[PDB]
């Protein structure tokens, strides 16, 4: 039919492929005559896949031996309360750099359960950009200082990540975990909901230093225990098994087309296109994020003014484009590129954008 | 390729629902993308989102001052998040005990407040569900827990106890809309889908809403997602995509009447096959507390109970190994369970029992 372009910020474009092998093996997974969503968690034929999705992400964004890859449900806003929870501990700090409205509600729900402090933040000029490392205000007593890596409703990205030895470094990267290259020793943990860049809803990925957290904490619930799902190998309860299942097929598609190092050539590419697209607008459009904090995975612009914002947001729409609204808590749009958005949607975005330009 | 589906959890699924989904897996409502494309904000999701709470409240009747929730986190995280919102200083979180999965959510109200016992048949090996005339209940008691089939014994209330002095609450991941309720006898139910309404991933919470809070996690609050319609965070979009799918098969089946006929039947076939068996099958329920959802049985030695696992599993039937806890036999028949499969465990027994 039509064209469909799908900029959904979360869940959000899949790779084709893994829909197609997907929706092929559907109702008779691994010759068993069922559906992968009917076998038990602890048949050989779930176990594979489970252990599959685990090694696929270890080969892929090279992660060492002792960290341990979970697969947890509630979402990476469960991760906000887990994390301080689990870390957090009497006489300890929760420090936090803000760079966006999701750092704001990890530091929330830390605030619930113990200390926190604000090494940096760039919430005063609207976070429009990364803060300086040098900026970054650290505590003896800090738990761990959590960062985001990209904030998702600002569209602005961390470029690199800072050397932290005092405590741990933690990083929600929901929004751009494995759309490049990642040095994963430099974390004690790295989460992430799947349905930005890893797949659908339902599963969080989590990887974790296994020595400091497969260790009991006392007074907190069961399944509110990192350890609890680490002994487990996140087999405590039953886990979100197609989530993991689709999760693995993204992986092999990301695997199959070079890994780490591929995919974010082709998403530098893709951002390049949208990007210039805007610098060579002469302000018809203005980017939110400075220039060196840009993000690859969700462009956030503005038009001059909310009439001219409304009626190109009401004409994308009425050209097939999906979820270029910006996030409700800021307006203007959002173009999200996460790894399985395809060029030729950001090529036609530009098309898109510069006929809108020129018409108006 | 013969395959009877008697997994435990997760669990055989309709085959329209799994068609269904198959078929628009690609391309959901003419929109070009997955439903696992879509956005938890669209109007597309919200529609499906809607549907499956709609489809539920029609099928459970469940009254307009309850409120019906998808969470993730599954029964497990439910044992926990309950006595954290409602076990409250100087209230009692008390159980009823009539399994190990009773035993679990206990446990965890015992983190978190005072507990209590109000009966409990595992002297007895949990052969039975105890009389409610047994119930010990306090002045302060926060809920009254009970677990409505017990996954692992095979058993089941018949129905359930008049409660006024506080809240009765149910596990009910095992039956639940398996057959009518009444949902006014609770203040909350709740279930993983994996067993009778979906796959694994979301949890079903029907809670009555001004039942259910300073301190608790904004995420581990029953109020973040009544107040938000369980769109607080990013919802498992394709769980409850696929939880519509089953309830729309139950509903053009004849409803939750229907099913229990269904149900009803598939019990009777193995439980009479086991009452004709001359002790050569022992089922572990007293008949009173006999599951519809779980049957649990032996063989008269462990090594017969053996070489029926693997002729069954040499015969296409899958789960029927018990639980570790307890070995045996289980034959887990959930809503989507045929009754072409009770039908072939049953002449599989009988051949069995006729050949040793
Ligand atoms: C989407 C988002 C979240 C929220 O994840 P849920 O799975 O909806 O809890 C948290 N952090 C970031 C950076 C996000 O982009
Ligand atoms: C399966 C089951 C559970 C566990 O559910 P998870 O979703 O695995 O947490 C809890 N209670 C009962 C009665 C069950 O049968
Ligand atoms: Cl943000
Ligand atoms: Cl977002
Ligand atoms: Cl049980
Ligand atoms: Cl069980
Ligand atoms: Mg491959
Ligand atoms: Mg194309
Ligand atoms: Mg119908
Ligand atoms: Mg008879």
């Amino acid at each position: 039919v039509k064209q469909v372009f799908n900029f959904n910020a979360g869940p959000s474009a899949l790779p084709k492929p893994a829909l197609e092998r997907a929706q092929k093996e559907l109702l008779n997974f691994n010759d068993t005559q069922m559906s992968v969503m009917e076998l038990s968690h602890r048949s050989q034929s779930y176990e594979e896949v489970h252990e599959q999705a685990q090694n696929l992400l270890r080969e892929l964004l090279q992660i060492p031996n002792d960290y341990q890859i979970l697969f947890l449900q509630g979402g990476a806003s469960l991760q906000f309360t887990m994390l301080p929870m689990n870390l957090l501990t009497k006489g300890t700090i929760g420090n936090y750099v803000l760079t966006g409205s999701w750092s704001e509600k990890a530091l929330k729900e830390a605030k619930l359960l113990g200390e926190t402090h604000i090494a940096a933040s760039t919430k005063a000029n609207s976070y429009q950009s990364i803060p300086d490392f040098s900026e970054f205000q650290l505590n003896e007593n800090d738990a761990y200082l959590h960062i985001t890596s990209n904030n998702t409703i600002y569209g602005t990205q961390y470029q690199n990540f800072p050397e932290i030895n005092h405590a741990p470094l933690i990083a929600d990267m929901s929004s751009d975990i494995l759309s490049r290259p990642l040095k994963v020793n430099q974390f004690g943990m790295i989460y992430a909901g799947a349905q930005k860049n890893l797949g659908p809803s339902g599963v969080t990925v989590v990887i974790v230093k296994k020595d400091l957290l497969n260790t009991k904490v006392e007074q907190v619930p069961t399944m509110l225990q990192y350890a609890t799902h680490i002994k487990s190998d996140s087999l405590y309860n039953t886990p979100p098994t197609f989530s993991i299942y689709m999760l693995r097929n993204v992986l092999d598609w990301i695997k199959d087309l070079g890994g780490a190092e591929a995919i974010a050539k082709q998403n530098e590419e893709k951002a390049k296109i949208i990007y210039d697209t805007i610098d060579e607008s002469n302000g018809f459009y203005v980017g939110h994020a400075e220039k060196g904090s840009r993000s690859l995975m969700n462009v956030t612009f503005n038009l001059r003014n909310e009439e001219l914002n409304q009626q190109f947001l009401a004409k994308a729409k009425e050209q097939g484009f999906v979820g270029l609204n910006g996030h409700r808590s800021v307006g203007g749009c959002r173009a999200s590129i996460y790894n399985a958005v395809p060029i030729d949607a950001c090529i036609a975005l530009r098309e898109l954008m510069i006929q809108f330009k020129e018409n108006a």
